[PDB]
Order: structure tokens, then C-alpha cells, then sequence
């Protein structure tokens, strides 16, 4: 998954030339608590917080924006087509509230946050095990739905010992979702291996046959 | 996994008698961005984010925070006991910046933030490869490890070109991470199909 299907697209992008009384009213505006300070193309040479800018005198209100924000050597950065994996490490390591995104042209056009990944977790969580067995039939190969059907009753057969139809299981993980389905096997691992007997299982009778 | 496994203990806690002054050094000590106000009895009186102190004057700095902290109906909470998708939905759902983690009596005794989530969530790309291989080689059946650690070596011998051991691929993946696996084949399909191929290889044999 790509950086730019999590991102935040309505960031407060303040200027460079702006005040701080520009930045304080522009965060406040787009309910943000950091935002980019970039020039006249879009391009990133600043980065600034809320935290730096409470207990600032009134009189200092009209000071630029350069004075407060970080420039852009110490800020952690990331790119619209990289994966979404790479934003949680750096989140992890780095203990940033907020990162840029970039283009392949080094333009500003979003922001991650912690809570823009949680909000992907929480969508893929409510996903049918059944999507999650499209996207694996895709790269199995020369097998039919029916088989890995078939190899999935095998495989649950195996597990806990249950006789199951091919039919039956394609309307449980209809009614199922990734995260129940995560919490069953007992762990995102469990799962993912059960998922590569499933598959060959499937290869091996597939190759019984012919 | 319950909120008790998400919390931070460590967070910022203002009383109601305190000053903007004070709650602004808290923050900025404790790095956070919100806060709750609680009385004597640490029980919910409010709360404040960075946004309600931006801006003010320096008159502001002495009067009691009450004045710019927002109603307690606006505060989502949640329990010690309560499950950890119930404060993922929460988060979700009220948008809210961070969630008080109360006691049956209203104490506030904790504090969760999307960033434990996520904090949470990165364990999984930490799994050395080996423990995945362990898994699978407990879920493959008649493959010993020696044969399945061959097969490992005969399929990157033809998907690189590499001359390795079994022992050696043993070391590689016992020092390699899953997030380094799946960032090195360029995707968790082909680290999947990887691992398909290999136990297939495995089986062959």
C-alpha cells in the first residue's frame, strides 16, 4: 500500500514569508497541531509545531515563521508512492507527530500522521477474509477458486478437525473479517502461514492430478 | 489485547487550580499536545489541547486554566478493561487527539494516543524470519528443518544466483527482520510466494 492512500490531503501548508500570527491562525483554522512551511513552488523548507509556538509574547507576533520552525535537513520525510510500512517505522523510530509528503518532484502535497494509519488499521480490519483470498488467488497460479476452496477445507480439516464444504467456507469467510479471522488463528503469523499451506495444499493436489 | 497494554502511564496531568503558565511548561515538558484537567480527587474537570492556548497574551498567562479548557461532555473515555478495538474505534470514530483512561470511579490513571497503536502495530515488522520459518516448518508436516533450510538454499540459488548453505540462509534469516524481508523481495506477495515456492521445492525433494 502507497503512502498517498493514507495521507492527510488537508494539511495547513503555511509559507515561508507568513508570521507567526499567520501560522497560529492557519493551524488554528485547519484544526492541525503541525504543519509544512514551504516556498512559492510547493517545496519543503520548513516544519513547525504547536509546541514551539505556545507561550510566544504578543509582541512577537509579527516575527517570520523561520524563527520557530525546524528547517528541512532535520525534518523526517517521505514520499507519495513509498509503502505504507515505511511511515510506521519511522513514526516508531523517530517519535514525530507528523511527516511530510513528498512528490517525485520534490512537492508538498500531504501529511501522515499517527492517526491516519490507525485509521487504515481500523479499515482493514473490517475486511472479508474473502477479499484476502481474491488478492492470494491471484498469485497462486494455474488453480481454479473450487480448488483453493477444496484446499482450505483440507487445511481447516487439519486444523481443528472439522469436515467442511468448499461452499461452507466461502460463505464463512464471506460473513468473517481480517481481524477475527487474525484473532482465531491466534496472531497475524499464524494467519499469514495458514495462508501459504492453504496454497500448497492446493499446488500439491493440483500437481497430484496431472 | 486490552487499553492496560495500550496506556502510557507517563503523561501530562493538570489540576484545576493550576495557571495557562503552568499547563503551558507541562506540555512542553512532557511533549504532548493535550491534557486533562482533574480536580483534587484526580476526577475528569476538563480538558485542553495546544489550540486553546495559541495565540493569547502575555496577560493570559496567570489566569486559572479553567478559562480556556473545554467541557468534560466533549471527552471521550475509555476503561483499563476495555478491549483495545474499542479505543481504535473510539479514535476513529470522535476524531479526538487523545483518550483519559479512567478507573471505575473516574480516577484518571492512564492516557492512549494513536501513536501506542502504531507503537503496537511496528512489533510485527521486528519477527526474525526465522521464527515465520519456524512456523512453517511446523505447519508443512513431513519436511524436517535440515531439508526445509536445503530447499531455502536451493530456490535463492536460483532466484539470485547465489551459492549458499544451509546453515548460512539459517543465520541469514535469523538476522534478518520481516520488514527487511518484505522491503528485499519487493513486496509481501513475492516474499509469499517465496515461501510457497520453497515449501514446494521442500516437498519435491
Amino acid at each position: 500500500m502507497k503512502v498517498r492512500d493514507l495521507m492527510d490531503k488537508n494539511f495547513a501548508k503555511i509559507y515561508v514569508d507568513e508570521t507567526v500570527e499567520d501560522a497560529i491562525n492557519l493551524l488554528k483554522k485547519k484544526k492541525r497541531f503541525s504543519a509544512p512551511i514551504v516556498d512559492k513552488e510547493d517545496r519543503l523548507v520548513g516544519w513547525v509545531t504547536t509546541l514551539e509556538l505556545l507561550g510566544i509574547s504578543e509582541k512577537d507576533f509579527k516575527k517570520p515563521i523561520t524563527e520557530f520552525m525546524r528547517p528541512v535537513e532535520e525534518v523526517i520525510t517521505v514520499y507519495e508512492d513509498d509503502e505504507a510500512r515505511n511511515v510506521v517505522l519511522k513514526f516508531v523510530k523517530y517519535k514525530v507527530v507528523s511527516i511530510p509528503v513528498l512528490t517525485r518532484d520534490g512537492r508538498v502535497i500531504g501529511m501522515v500522521r499517527n492517526c491516519d494509519v490507525v485509521k487504515t488499521l481500523a479499515k482493514l480490519y473490517e475486511i472479508p477474509v474473502y477479499k484476502i483470498f481474491k488478492e492470494l488467488h491471484n498469485h497462486i497460479g494455474d488453480i481454479s477458486w473450487e480448488e483453493l476452496m477444496e484446499a482450505a477445507a483440507v487445511v481447516t480439516k487439519r486444523m481443528t478437525g472439522e469436515d467442511i464444504t468448499p461452499q461452507e467456507y466461502e460463505e464463512r469467510i464471506k460473513k468473517t473479517t481480517f481481524g477475527k479471522a487474525i484473532w482465531a488463528c491466534g496472531g497475524l503469523e499464524k494467519f499469514f502461514v495458514g495462508l501459504i499451506e492453504i496454497g500448497m495444499v492446493a499446488l500439491a493436489r493440483k500437481l497430484a492430478k496431472r
